[PDB]
């Protein structure tokens, strides 16, 4: 189930991620990245381009 | 400007990310992660909890 | 049945303030309410429909 | 105080949480509860009752 | 018929609703809340998922 | 604390909610309904008219 | 059965109804109650519970 | 206090079916619910704002 | 408070009005006309042209 | 095609109607009443209670 | 100036207008044009360009 | 083809101001634009669907 | 006045609009498109950012 | 290709769009307007009525 | 002025199909349209407002 | 064919792109153009014209 990767987010988006961990809304940097991916995943699923690429 | 990190996304979300690179909508895995973070960033900014934590 | 979770201190403070407001009786009630929101959001999600 | 919490979910809500972990979108049971707590937090913040 | 632990802020909310005069009894307020919850439950995407 | 006349269809609705397991007690269901009603009341334009 | 109904509104709801009649948008107390009943009827018809 | 209104037969049948469903206890409860909807709609209306 | 008028609605809209009285949702033809006027009144009030004509 | 009726609108709604004729948006009182009925007709058609009464 | 206007609608738009009159919802061709002018007036008033 | 209509003075003033703004070339162009709005609104209307 | 390269599919679109009879000339169609673009531009949040 | 009477306010609007630098030529602006009009036309309920 | 970008093959195919449809004249026109969408989305974004 | 493209943006659109890169949300000019192309792609896919 586990799987790591190393990404370049850049400094500003890294600071965004650390701020979210600092707030305690998320436990780890990975959790923040996963929440962002889940959000992008929900947007991809319901996108008209996914509905188009299906038919 | 550049800044890397290593995250655990897990297998299923990693497969989601690779599918987006495979589609050619994105060039790299980092680009996908950055797009997800930008999306989470826009949601955080306009969230009523950011407006509340401000005042 | 019971689940042991790491909420962190800040989210615990959020949970406890919901309890002291009186709108919830217990910490577990607040969590069940949060899980009901997520269950409804998950079920109605476009990704829910796509996976089926 | 504690960063750890033991919650009476009942078997059905527990089965819901374990399913999201099985689906691989969440890594741990804890991550699922935090996601639902974040939803509730945003809702209570933007509630007209909070205003 | 039914006895429920509301806590006293929720009791105050209900009594305030009766004091406004939009409601006649405490029981009317609880029925209204449950009708609200019943409508939300029925229209839930998760109730659509379970009994489409 | 509070005793309310729900009628028995409303009782069945509540018990069905407890039977689903999204809720632990009948009291939790009524609290949830009242939180729903409390949020709607507070956000009412009429509550904005009375206490803008 | 009856086309007539006697309703316990309480003084505040009664004051609301008499105000709409005073405002001239409604002619009678009855017209106000029918307007509110029409609202409830449309809501219950289009309720997901009605589906 | 009590008001005597002409609802007509069909709207009475609507009121009574709401009562037999059990979601409401009395005919007067159904009417108060209808008047609460209209009060909220009136208060939030653009014509409400214009008149003040 | 009372005030009558005689209007030409035409046949089709008259049939619409009578159908609404027949349904019992309304007691009289006047009630139907008044409900229609209240609806047109609420639309006029919140119309951007009423907001414009004000300033 | 033509068809008259005499309605009691009351004073306040009559003043509303005359104001709309005075503005020149409508030529006659009948036109105002007809516009109100068309509006109520469109609302009735798409109402869930018309969809329910159909099935 | 004039309360009367002669408009080049073309046959298709004219057929649209005569149809609304045939349907009985409008009494005259003029009433139809005023209804469309009222729509345009509301749109131009509430246009962000008008702000 | 041509239609002779009674617009009244005020609506004529509205039509003519649209022409002097330059967004429309002729009085008839403004009217055709108004009729296009009404045609689209009519076609999409719930009463359009009901009649068919 | 103005000469523009539309390409011939866009020319066909315009001529089709004139053929429907909702429009009288090709120029009317282009004016309508530019009014559409003018309204969108004015209401743009970016036009609000530049000239709030 | 196509020559159109825009009037000079509409010409100014187009040239202003080219002056902003979001657009390169006057022709690009007109194409953009026609794409806007083409999308609105296609999605029209009246285009759904004619070619559902 | 000119910018050299890595679009990848698939997005190029998307750009070129937009050009062959005739709705756009050049590959650069398609890109400017994409950048106008992003500029408008950026300017209106809640994060735009927060940063100022 | 080419994965590379040279685009006439003009200085203003170029300044817009370089600004998003300066803001650190995007790493490269290319990433910005792909983001805008993704927006256009979703819009054209879900266009009623595409249906």
């Amino acid at each position: 189930s586990s799987r790591t990767m190393t990404v370049d987010t850049g400094e500003e988006l890294r600071a965004f991620v650390e701020g979210l961990v600092e707030s305690g809304d998320y436990k780890t940097n990975s959790e923040v990245i996963r929440d962002g991916l889940r959000l992008l995943q929900e947007k991809t699923a319901g996108s008209k381009l996914a509905a188009l690429r299906l038919e």
